């Protein structure tokens, strides 16, 4: 009934959008959830909405020190991690000819570094048998005005769950990446999509369920497309 | 707890492996099953299995007459189909130097011709925002011996997804690829292939399940691989 | 100077666009060029306009006789292949709807069962280090509305491509497909190009010199887009 | 004979490997050729080596002040560049477990940062019409064991090459990518290696050729594999 019935789930970028409604399916499908994000209000709201088997953890994944403060309440409170999703960071765009050397800066230590120490400081605490999630997107396989650093660093991250596939093997954990298109967040990509709609948060959601329950268990090092067919036709 | 409650399903291969397998997880999961394949005796076991909410249907899916049948026996006896699952066929091997006319059009009547049809003519009953399933190979994107027919087949296979999912847009239908790796039924592949086994018939049931399912519904277009890595690193 | 001194090419689809583009380069390289084609007319223009070291053969190379009949006078006037380019055909349109028996069996004798057969019987004529080429098309990796069949054979004309590289490896025959855009010969896909236009057959021919030629004896397998980016932005 | 004659190149990774045997190309096609690379010794060495129609330079692409001297030195004695050749860099490798901060930025400075702003400062000089390399990896779509930060930064590479076909088709530069597979520099990623080998530097400085001239000039936004089929089987 349940399909992650006493897990336990770290969600990064868990404070709204795509990770805060991750967190309410996983909550709804039986885990436990460690959402960590950056605003204390937005955590405490978040948590509120969830309402049970939540824990809101103040922490910004960029930061050594903050990672790990967030794996000793993780090893504290729950001792294990079945489940990582890492949906830290949101878009900026420039241009080839605007890239600031601190704009490629902001993009990089979010999408990239972030991700590796984030992930790096999760092993001792991850089981065998579990499932990461990292976050790509369409961007990372098109050719997008201004979008210059983000796609780039979105095909890294699709990179480090070949890696990590291969590395992790040995403790039977997945890595997958999931690559959302145009996801509703509080124009002409809904143009040149097949579905002809923004997709909603909750069926990301459920599509990052799938790597994360047992239902992907033979799937490993994808890149999942949730984008209502945009980058297939 | 039933993620497929009163929906009708058709799966052709459904006699045995992945289309039985995948048959079992739908009935379970609440939809009514009309299972196809050509041996009688074999769609009986597979009836008894199953056990209820099913149908078995005797037709060979590269004559046209047999699945006129199939689709006024599904529309009499329920009106309508919510999940289309193509899985006929089996793999035959020969080199280039090998190939003869017989054996190119034993592989591809099943795996392309008769997948066309199916589709085709089932176009009629699948309600707008149905599902459909084909079957790929991660063979499909390999250089395997002596699978010269059998990849060019199943790349053909995928190919018909992304267009598919261009002409059946406007009624909402998602048409998405599974590509299994080497599946487990009554060893290489295994080696270079990160989770070290081969899949389950179940494990490969599960992700058809999720394409069949809403948690995919932002989903079109797509090749999800099914191979424990293999062809991901 | 003369990239291709001495070497013997056979190419299908030789009387026009393409194919003819590429005897004239090949020609101009240094090459005696066997042009292949359905059209006696068509084959007696093409021959005076290239002008020296070509023999027009009237083939339909979907006829295994007349596969042979060919062989039998690449032998006995030029005893082996260095080079074999295969660009026989053209796009027939029918959306899945649309699609008869007829229909499918054209496009798929053309692309892919000819073409099986045509490498087939070019074998023990192909010099070791030789270099075979294949047309697929843009097409094989899209969803264009009513390309159904066009698309997946020509995505079946891709993975042949694998599958001949890992067959004759042993005597280091490179295969590799050739992906075209949309080329000029006597609209929309030019508005999504960032090319921003159609390309010239004189560019694909270059493209496929590429492959034939010895700048490119590290290469084998691929998908060579020509496209204008088309297909990866 | 001569399909680079008065172009102007600059080749940064100038100094050696790759870089050094397509500058060498290069200047036998009657291109004017400009080394750039970090060390002295090793640069008067290269163009002694080449022997004419080369400006050696010295410059850590990773630092702006050097690439404006650079360019302002290409500004002085060319005026102009028709093809930028970006080779910088090395592996280093580090397991997940492994990686610091330090490894971590020595590998993006160099191969997504310096490339960045090479590109970045090379757009004024460019001619409209010119061709862009830049050197990406088969590491880009494998998932090596140690090659965390080396991979995932080659894919950032690749999608480069898409995000700047996009941004520049408006002059008509050509951006596309080479991903060389096992290049010998001065065991077993030859073991399935199709061709049976690793590459000679000359073979890859003869796909870069290709993308540098004529011949390619309707190819943009491609990944070149150079691997002797290595990803593609």
């Amino acid at each position: 009934a349940y399909r992650l019935l006493n897990k336990t789930a770290v969600i990064t970028g868990g404070g709204s959008g795509i990770g805060l409604a991750t967190a309410k399916r996983f909550v709804a499908e039986g885990a436990y959830v460690f959402i960590v994000d950056v605003s204390r209000k937005e955590l405490e709201q978040a948590a509120a909405e969830i309402g049970r088997n939540v824990t809101a953890v103040k922490a910004d994944v960029t930061k050594l020190e903050d990672l790990d403060r967030l794996y000793a309440i993780v090893r504290e409170q729950r001792g294990s991690i079945d489940v990582l999703f890492n949906n830290a960071g949101a878009i900026e765009q420039k241009t080839l000819e605007e890239i600031t050397p601190e704009h490629y800066d902001r993009t990089f230590d979010v999408n990239v570094r972030g991700l590796i120490f984030t992930v790096q400081k999760a092993l001792p605490l991850l089981r065998d048998g579990g499932s990461v999630i990292l976050t790509s997107s369409v961007a990372g396989v098109l050719g997008l005005q201004a979008h210059d650093t983000y796609s780039a660093a979105k095909a890294a991250v699709r990179s480090l769950a070949r890696t990590w596939t291969t590395e992790l093997k040995g403790r039977s954990i997945r890595v997958n990446a999931v690559s959302p298109g145009a996801i509703d967040t509080p124009a002409k990509f809904a143009a040149a999509t097949p579905l002809g709609r923004v997709g909603r948060p909750e069926e990301l959601a459920a599509a990052v369920l799938f790597l994360a329950s047992d239902d992907s268990s033979y799937v490993a090092g994808i890149e999942l497309f949730v984008d209502g067919g945009l980058t297939q036709v």
